[PDB]
């Protein structure tokens, strides 16, 4: 079925995305120490390390104060890998892992400046990704009882787009085109240039093979026209319950079906129940609520 | 010569606001380039657009970005190099400055050019705009609560990673003021640096000779830590989770010696409270380590 067409889309993308998360990583990470040591990669920027003795090696461990959902490790790890490899961590956790409060997150040995320097700069990755996969999870529970899967859109932080689409998987939600070059969005513009939603359809399938083809609809007529030119994923641009569920009854199973737009933590599982297969959740990637977090040496 | 506290924070404002205008047209584009490479698969080619493809190439559009909220614009930079780096053809008339508040449903900017390229670039503006705006949007709201008193807002280094001098430009420009930028530009004392130099005035000397200049901060968690920190000569004290009364007994014994930073749990909720209580300033971590972004939308006319 074209619902479950999505699901594979999903995996090949969270694919694609885990192929060129190291780089990501690196890249992020660098530019994130060059910020906080003042446009150089060199550790002895930190003044107020400085004060401590060179020779010392100490211990410490990042704690959480609040529930959720794990994710960031590879970027921690990146974090300390760039300062000189010195600090070895123990994780407690893995990506994904639900998070209660006070738990202990990872250990962290190695010398003492290198963890004054780095400790910043690894938790605000962790609560940044951490925060996002929370966020997600808490939207992935209104879903409960349904079918319904939550998807991620471009309406990310700059900068972030890869890491914030890995911690939405890490919080239970799907994960939509990349960008603009893995997919086509078929909108009213598109369909008006190319004369018809099926033509707009063919000419997108002819210019890349293999590529998934979506198209948004603002009314009923325009998603029966959808259907019957065949599209695979048809996203339902603010519609209102009863659309949905007439949308659903007319569609009989035959595309996805995705609702977009004004969609809020308190109005998601009425959409969900509609019967809608998929529901694209800007907020998961575009506004942040950072999981708190404690260093303890 | 005579240098007064007052004076001292005027020079450290005048340093990183010095050293962020320097910094800043090399991050925008930094900051750019990588939003759009992610956008693009790799390239800041927009011909790696699929569906873009489906419009006429010729095809000479106009939009406009509108903000659907009340706030505070800020982004303006990023969205110009935006475009700038997809090839400088869409030209952008812009209706509001870096700064200037916002109500709802307010034109931001109209935008012409090619079809294809407002296409590509639009929600990578947009992606910009509103996370800089959201940022001095939250930070006006924080202000609005310091109004009666003589209080300041400072940022921290608790910052969404690749974008602290964006957000720190972004609490400028919301009406806060910038704490250090980093590790490198200032000091910031605490217990283990203290019992690793044998005390307070131990751990400020050693700092004034490693870098003369560099501003010294001292957190403190009591009130005697205060008061050997001020007589040790720390030119600011961060309070760390200072009840309402023991912020009042520091201000009452500092007697203006240092600067005093509030850092503790304050939220909307208690902050005029705790401004009250004559801390010079509160440092709010949550300026810029979460984020509410502004909700704009895109019209095309054409
Ligand atoms: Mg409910």
């Amino acid at each position: 079925s074209n619902a479950m067409k999505e699901t594979h889309n999903s995996q090949d993308r969270l694919a694609y995305l885990k192929q060129q998360l190291p780089a990501d990583i690196t890249r992020s990470v660098i530019d994130t120490l060059k910020e906080d040591l003042g446009g150089t990669l060199d550790p002895a920027a930190d003044i107020t390390a400085s004060l401590i003795p060179a020779d010392r090696i100490s211990t410490a461990t990042i704690i959480t104060r609040e529930a959720g959902v794990f994710c960031g490790q590879l970027w921690a790890d990146e974090v300390f890998k760039q300062l000189g490899g010195q600090v070895s961590i123990e994780w407690h956790v893995q990506d994904g892992d639900t998070l209660t409060p006070n738990q202990t997150l990872c250990t962290l040995t190695g010398p003492a400046r290198i963890l004054l320097t780095g400790e910043r700069n690894a938790m605000n990755f962790i609560q940044t990704l951490s925060g996002c996969a929370t966020a997600t999870a808490r939207y992935v529970q209104e879903l409960k009882g349904t079918q319904c899967r939550l998807l991620d859109t471009r309406k990310t932080i700059p900068g972030l787009r890869s890491a914030l689409k890995y911690a939405v998987a890490c919080g239970g939600g799907y994960n939509h085109r990349i960008g603009v070059f893995d997919a086509y969005l078929i909108k009213e513009n598109h369909i008006i240039a190319c004369g018809g939603i099926r033509q707009a359809i063919s000419t997108a399938k002819q210019l890349n093979p293999g590529k998934p083809v979506e198209v948004e609809t603002e009314t009923l007529a325009e998603l029966e026209e959808a259907i019957s030119a065949g599209a695979d994923i048809i996203m339902l641009d603010n519609f209102s319950l009863e659309m949905m569920r007439e949308a659903v009854k007319i569609n009989a199973g035959r595309a996805a079906l995705e609702n977009s737009g004004n969609i809020t933590l308190d109005n998601l599982k009425e959409c969900a129940e509609t019967g809608v297969d998929y529901i694209s959740v800007g907020a998961l990637t575009k506004h942040l609520k950072a999981l708190d977090l404690s260093m303890r040496f």
